[PDB]
This record gives C-alpha cells, sequence and structure tokens, in this order.
C-alpha cells in the first residue's frame, strides 16, 4: 500500500556518524593473527551453524581459554566481530578477544576468548534469589550501555549468551557474530537473535530497528527470571512467537504499534493474531515465583517489554530504576 515511517535511535544516535571511519567500516580490517601453536582444545563445549566453541589451554603458560573456530561465512562477516569484539574489549562485562588465530584443520579463522567458570544457565537459574536476579541484570546493563555508546547493537541477547562466574559474582556478555554497528536511517536484516527473544519490530519485519531491540530481548530474560518460565515466550515459530507476545500484552497495543510506523503486517497474521486484552503480570505469579516478584519488579519489566522500541528504556535509563537501588553501589 504505502511506505513504512522512519525512526531514530533515542541515544546514541550519532556515535559512529562522528568517529572515523576505520572503526565502524570493519571490511577494510587488517587482522594480524597469532600463532595458533600456541593453544590446544581440550573439551567442546557448544556449536551452532557458524562456528563450535571448545574449552583450550594456552600451551605457553597453562593459562585456559576458550577457543571458537568459525565455518565458511564471508570475510566481511568475520571481520564485524573482530572489529566489534577490539572496540569493545576492555568494556565493562564484554568478553575479552585474547587472541586470533588461523586453525590448520578447518583452515577458518578461530578466536581464543578469555575463560569463565561458568554454570549452566539451566540450573544456575532455579538457585538464583531475588537480589542475583537484580544484580546480574545490573551487570548486563553495563554490557548493554557501553556497547550501545559505543555506537554497537549486540542482536542475539540471551542466557545462552551471558556467561556467569558465579561465586565470584562475574558476569561477561559473549557471542557477538551477530552484533552490528548502528547507523541513523539504515534498514537492518531482520534475521537476527533468537525466536524466543525476536522483538516486535523483527517479527512485523521493521528494518530501522536500533538498540532498543536489546532492551525487549533483555526484557525476555527478565520476564523468565523472576516467573521461573525459560523462555517466557515460547512460540513454536516466528508468527507464533508474535502471537505468544500477543496474548500476553493484548492485541491493541500491537495494532496501535503497526498503525503507527504504518508497518505492513504480513498476511500469515490476520488468522492468528486473534483479539486478546493485555493481561497483568500478576497472571503469571505463583508460589514458586513470588518470592523473586516485587513492585519495582514488574514497573521494570514493564517498561522493558513494549512493543514500540522508542518507548522501551535506555539500558542507561535502566540502570536508574528503584529496582536496582540496593545493588550495592559500589561506591568502593
Ligand atoms: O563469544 C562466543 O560466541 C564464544 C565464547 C566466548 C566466550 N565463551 C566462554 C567463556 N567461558 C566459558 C564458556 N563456557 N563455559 C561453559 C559453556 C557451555 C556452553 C557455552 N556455549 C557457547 C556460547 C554459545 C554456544 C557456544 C559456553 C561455555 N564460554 C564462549
Amino acid at each position: 500500500m504505502s511506505g513504512p515511517v522512519p525512526s531514530r535511535a533515542r541515544v546514541y544516535t550519532d556515535v559512529n556518524t562522528h568517529r572515523p571511519r576505520e572503526y565502524w567500516d570493519y571490511e577494510s580490517h587488517v587482522v594480524e593473527w597469532g600463532n595458533q601453536d600456541d593453544y590446544q582444545l581440550v573439551r567442546k563445549l557448544g556449536r551452532g551453524k557458524y562456528s563450535e566453541v571448545f574449552e583450550a589451554i594456552n600451551i605457553t603458560n597453562n593459562e585456559k581459554v576458550v577457543v571458537k573456530i568459525l565455518k565458511p561465512v564471508k570475510k566481511k562477516k568475520i571481520k564485524r566481530e573482530i572489529k566489534i569484539l577490539e572496540n569493545l574489549r576492555g568494556g565493562p562485562n564484554i568478553i575479552t578477544l585474547a587472541d586470533i588465530v588461523k586453525d590448520p584443520v578447518s583452515r577458518t579463522p578461530a578466536l581464543v576468548f578469555e575463560h569463565v567458570n561458568n554454570t549452566d544457565f539451566k540450573q544456575l537459574y532455579q538457585t538464583l534469589t531475588d537480589y542475583d536476579i537484580r544484580f546480574y541484570m545490573y551487570e548486563i546493563l553495563k554490557a548493554l550501555d557501553y556497547c550501545h555508546s559505543m555506537g554497537i547493537m549486540h542482536r542475539d541477547v540471551k542466557p545462552h549468551n551471558v556467561m556467569i562466574d558465579h561465586e565470584h559474582r562475574k558476569l561477561r556478555l559473549i557471542d557477538w557474530g551477530l552484533a552490528e554497528f548502528y547507523h541513523p536511517g539504515q534498514e537492518y536484516n531482520v534475521r537476527v537473535a533468537s525466536r524466543y527473544f525476536k522483538g516486535p519490530e523483527l517479527l512485523v519485519d521493521y528494518q530501522m530497528y536500533d538498540y532498543s531491540l536489546d532492551m525487549w530481548s533483555l526484557g525476555c530474560m527478565l520476564a523468565s527470571m523472576i516467573f521461573r518460565k525459560e523462555p517466557f515466550f515460547h512460540g513454536h515459530d516466528n508468527y507464533d512467537q508474535l502471537v505468544r507476545i500477543a496474548k500476553v500484552l493484548g492485541t491493541e497495543d500491537l495494532y496501535d504499534y503497526i498503525d503507527k510506523y504504518n508497518i505492513e503486517l504480513d498476511p500469515r497474521f490476520n488468522d492468528i493474531l486473534g483479539r486478546h486484552s493485555r493481561k497483568r503480570w500478576e497472571r503469571f505469579v505463583h508460589s514458586e515465583n513470588q518470592h523473586l516478584v516485587s513492585p519495582e519488579a514488574l514497573d521494570f519489566l514493564d517498561k522493558l517489554l513494549r512493543y514500540d522500541h522508542q518507548s522501551r528504556l535506555t539500558a542507561r535509563e535502566a540502570m536508574e530504576h528503584p529496582y536496582f537501588y540496593t545493588v550495592v553501589k559500589d561506591q568502593a
């Protein structure tokens, strides 16, 4: 019919605009390799369609490390993750890229990260207490506010990509293989993030999104922690994914959302979105999650999970929510 309405990030809108071209132009980035003979695989940690991750050891100092062996994908796709990890290196709660080597066997680039004595999230989350959830969520806001202020969107926030060393209260945001630099006006691929954490802007096919996409994904994790239902929105596919959301936030705000951005809703939604009222977060409270739920917890979640990305809270604003007052404000 007509065209979608443009959009711009409310914050960090032109951070790359004013930075040295080399900073964001990863394509012309020239990788400097290290000595792969330096590391040895010790155990498989998991895989994916773009890589296989392992636990390794630096043979020269016995230091434990994690090696991500890539799979053919395009130099551009490779340089992008490398450029990003180096621009963020040192950032709060950002996994650290220790090295970059040429894997002889696979003949593809293998990245070496700092290793974190992680505790399976599927088990860790069942033991987390109210303070912990607030605490880790806060640590994730740091990395989120840092990468955002550095002009980068993660695009794949989820438990799986958050490493935690519980005894040491240490958290790191990993896997920036889908991370991209943010340029106002640009139209991105919506085929990013993982189903359960995909934002309505992705489910509705709106391309001019921004960092606010990570806030929704982050909202999805919060909900699954305080309610002890992981994942929270269990869609069967991308279309059903939106349906599940609709069934909680209600269909009215959803339609207010596409009307506003004059989005062309895929026909396949007509027959499945239905008509649902916005449910109250209390409907998800029970005798097993009550201790983890509070007004500040719901008010916060409420400000993270909204159709209009623009209305979502920015990581920086979120760090200011009463829900984090306690979080032993370092001070020292
Ligand atoms: O940054 C990256 O993408 C790789 C990357 C860089 C830092 N890591 C990293 C660092 N320390 C520990 C782990 N562990 N430890 C146990 C474990 C179990 C599973 C996984 N899954 C991996 C994360 C997604 C699937 C593979 C990691 C796991 N991973 C990973």
